[PDB]
């Protein structure tokens, strides 16, 4: 029910007329695959995965995507896994792993931006396959992939030595692959039974910053903070939108020490590396996009010390010593959401970060929702047959918007059928509240819901309703 793929052989095939034909013939599997439209498999009657022999990057990749992750609140899933030398089946622990993230995401816990997942039994044939580690593409190729509807993330497989830095400093390893490949600032595919890039952890300055037995804690992060490198010239970039994040960060620090971890810095040119050789010892090496003399060089944390202004490297982050003075005006101007300056030192107060991915549009008129704020929702309705989940919601710019969404999927519970078999699987709700104006608008598919569900609409959120909001809604199958 909530997992199709059977012991013995593949799970079933989708076709287009929708069938499905359950347990299919790997032969015939096979076939079709060495033959512009991928192959769909259903892996629960939410849940498909899309599968394509694809040439990605001079390589030759199975590209395995998924299509129902967005219904439970997480981003879809691409993983091109590269082909062992005559691969004669089809890796279905891809499957098994995409069925587990879906459930993951059922009971809250979801996978995002430099995000992983870590296997409990043997995974690809190999027990040193310790993960995934999920990355938004920035600079990689996407030529001629079939990719879901955005957002999405690409797994990239880790070894089990790896996994120390997946779960306290995953940036360190996104860009240690991008090293290993020659790609900026990391490969999009995943490559069976490689060498581990780390080893013991050893006498990392991370130590210090993080901890490594236990994973209790590790670095402050600040979503959107970037660090910039430049001639005679440091820079920690804060979005405006994140003060009460570096609020929190400050008070979960020392007097005299203020340390953080940075954020892909994507207006960069390049990024610092940090490369473990064979003894277990640390290097600083660096990766760049177009291999140009370094403009503004990327880090991946930041230290400043209130006991010398000084800076240095260390590793991937950047090392800064001030005065005791120097700090108390520094920790000052950032509780008055001041810009400060202290060769150049700056933090500055930027534009603010973007929850919300690229190419992501309104299901009632196709408006982009990229400068939105986006708070996701775990907290659904059953009736015909299906279900009716609320998953987010976007301020425009809690109580009401509870109320909102209830009224919302009760009056749509009678009709829940009628709009499946029709094509209205996301629906949208965007109320308006002005000192003039108080009004709401409904939609799916980038049109309004037709007319005679609009009687029922009005009687169910007038009431409730006599800034700007629009919920998302997924119509699904009760499993």
């Amino acid at each position: 029910a909530m997992n199709l793929i059977p012991e013995d052989g593949l799970p079933p095939i989708l076709i287009s007329t929708y069938a499905v034909e359950e347990k299919p013939s790997q032969i015939s599997v096979m076939q079709q695959l060495e033959d512009p439209d991928p192959l769909v498999f259903v892996l629960n009657a939410n849940l498909l995965s899309m599968v394509k022999i694809v040439n990605y990057v001079n390589r030759k990749c199975w590209c395995f995507t998924t299509k129902g992750m967005h219904a439970v609140g997480q981003s879809e899933i691409v993983i091109l896994l590269q082909c062992l030398p005559d691969e004669k089946c089809l890796p279905k622990d891809i499957f098994n792993h995409f069925v587990q993230l879906y459930r993951d995401a059922l009971a809250g816990n979801v996978v995002s931006n430099l995000g992983h997942s870590f296997f409990s039994q043997s995974f690809l044939g190999s027990k040193e396959h310790g993960g995934f580690l999920y990355v938004t593409s920035t600079y990689q190729s996407l030529q001629d992939l079939v990719l879901p509807t955005p957002p999405y993330l690409f797994g990239i497989l880790i070894q089990k030595w790896e996994t120390p830095w997946a779960k306290v400093f995953p940036i360190r390893l996104m860009l240690r692959l991008g090293a290993e490949y020659r790609l900026y600032p990391c490969p999009l595919f995943s490559v069976r039974f490689r060498k581990p890039l780390f080893g013991e952890t050893g006498h990392t300055i991370m130590n210090l910053l993080a901890d490594f037995r236990n994973y209790q804690y590790t670095l402050p992060v600040v979503q959107g903070l970037v660090v910039d490198m430049e001639v005679r010239k440091t820079s920690i970039k804060i979005p405006s939108n994140r003060y009460n994040e570096m609020m929190k960060a400050m008070n979960k620090s020392n007097e005299h020490v203020l340390a953080g971890g940075a954020c892909f810095n994507e207006k960069a040119d390049s990024h610092l590396v940090c490369v473990q050789n064979d003894d277990g010892n640390y290097q600083t090496q660096a990766i760049s996009i177009h291999n140009q003399p370094r403009k503004v060089t990327g880090a991946s944390f930041f230290v400043f010390s209130g006991a010398l202004a000084k800076s240095s490297i260390v590793e991937d982050g950047v090392m800064v010593q001030i005065t005791a003075e120097n700090m108390d005006s520094l920790r000052q101007a950032l509780r008055e959401m001041k810009d400060f300056t202290i060769e150049h030192i700056h933090i500055q107060w930027v534009d603010d970060d973007k929850n919300v991915s690229k190419g992501v549009v309104s299901p009632i008129d196709g408006k982009s929702m990229e400068t939105i704020t986006n708070v996701k929702i775990f907290h659904e309705y059953k009736a015909n047959g299906k279900v009716i989940r609320w998953t987010e919601v976007f301020f425009l710019e809690s109580r009401l918007t509870e109320h909102v969404a209830k009224a919302f999927c009760l009056a749509l519970c009678p009709h829940l059928k009628l709009l499946k078999e029709d094509g209205m699987t996301k629906l949208g709700l965007r109320v308006t509240l002005d000192s003039d104006q108080v009004g709401y608008q409904a939609g799916s598919n980038g049109q309004p819901l037709p007319s005679q569900y609009m009687n029922d609409l009005d009687s169910a959120l007038v009431p409730v309703i006599h800034v700007v909001m629009e919920l998302i809604f997924y119509i699904l199958e009760n499993i």
